[PDB]
């Protein structure tokens, strides 16, 4: 019997905090909707007594007491290929003394999932000699590479709690998402990010067919064209029939729909970011959104650039909208404020450009043709002092 494990290994929050942390200790939390905001609530309320705590992590969604300013002295935080994160641990970058995660409720066999968090979290877990792990009644259970067992966990903080929600098309992007769609082929195993894009993007595939799915993460759109017969993966040489990502996050209906489903399933990102397996998916075609690009072609992003270009037939995308603070400011330009051997395409409501086995002066202007309409002379203008 593992329950009676579980019994002699539950506390409460704050009495995991007291144990848990001794001075000087350094903590990771597990990131985005998994986030143990239990466990940050009760360092708040026992802050009187932590000396000094340092915790890392990277996307948090509720946990607010640690940037709390009256956390000074008592816990402080420290920090581009997301793939590498893992390492920091299983190198000893960030010595990590205890993970505190956020898991579901274990299964006939003691088991618990990560639910929504393979990502870095399930790596800082096994590198960490004490785990906190706050048990949520509320936490879907999902498969994969992303369970642990009951006794892995020091201390654990049964509760209940929804897990928090973000719920994520437009004109503009409306027009990118169909853009890219013709690149995109019947079959083909997509990644892509979360927000106008990505909703754009899926919104645009609608009349695709068995399209696959590795992403580091994904919202309710995957859901919808999961939902809609769209997305399988019968195509998928890698994981077939199954959407594979490192996490999830948004509504409730996402949270509800994923738990406990045999065609999802997740992993840690030193393997889903990883190029080489990446690679081994075909059609593999990658779409991320940049803040700015030059005349050049130049700029987990970039991990599935990479891996992108290495799975037969893939191709990866760079699509985002031609302005910025209501087209007063070019996402392209001449000089930058990641070198361009990287990227095959650039969309933006103006359209394509191809970039793969193009000249300097090519790539170029066949960029400027999609900026802006009132940048195109001002940019046209840079070509001609250059040539």
């Amino acid at each position: 019997q593992w329950q009676e494990l579980y019994r002699q290994r539950v506390c409460s929050a704050d009495e995991a905090v007291v144990d848990s942390l001794k001075p000087g200790t350094k903590v990771v939390f597990g990131h985005a909707a998994a986030a143990p905001v239990r466990f940050s609530q009760a360092m708040y309320r026992q802050r009187e007594k932590l000396e000094n705590i340092t915790v890392f992590h990277m996307l948090y969604f509720g946990d607010a007491p640690h940037l709390a300013p009256e956390m000074r002295s008592h816990v402080h935080p420290t920090l581009c290929h997301f793939h590498e994160v893992p390492e920091l641990f299983r190198q000893g970058f960030f010595p990590l003394d205890v993970a505190v995660v956020q898991v579901s409720t274990p299964n006939e066999e003691g088991y618990c999932s990560f639910g929504v968090s393979c990502d870095y979290t399930k790596a800082a877990a096994e590198c960490a000699p004490v785990v906190v792990a706050e048990v949520n009644k509320q936490m879907p259970f999902i498969g994969g590479e992303n369970l642990i067992h009951i006794s892995k966990l020091t201390h654990i903080i049964e509760v209940d709690e929804p897990i928090a929600e973000v719920l994520p098309g437009s004109d503009l992007e409306l027009r990118i998402g169909q853009n890219c769609a013709s690149l995109i082929k019947d079959g083909d195993t997509l990644q892509l990010g979360i927000g106008g894009i990505p909703d754009a993007v899926l919104r645009a595939l609608e009349g695709h067919k068995d399209l696959g799915i590795h992403t580091e993460m994904f919202t309710d759109g995957v859901m919808r064209m999961i939902r809609k017969g769209i997305i399988n993966g019968k195509k998928k040489t890698l994981h077939p029939e199954k959407v594979v990502t490192s996490l999830i996050f948004g509504s409730k209906e996402l949270y509800d729909f994923v738990n406990n489903n045999p065609v999802i399933e997740c992993y840690p990102v030193d393997y889903i970011n990883n190029p080489d397996v990446i690679g081994k998916n075909d059609r593999m075609v990658s779409i991320n959104s940049c803040l700015e690009m030059d005349l050049m072609g130049q700029a987990g992003q970039v991990d599935f650039l990479r891996g992108a270009k290495r799975s037969k037939g893939g191709i990866s995308i760079m699509a985002f909208p031609s302005t910025a603070k209501k087209g007063t400011e070019s996402r392209i330009v001449p000089i930058l404020k990641t070198g361009r051997n990287e990227v095959d395409y650039v969309v933006t409501e103006y359209g394509v450009a191809r970039l793969r086995g193009a000249t300097l002066r090519q790539r170029a202007e066949a960029l400027t043709a999609i900026a802006h309409p009132d940048f195109r002379p001002a940019l046209e203008e840079e070509i001609r002092r250059r040539f």
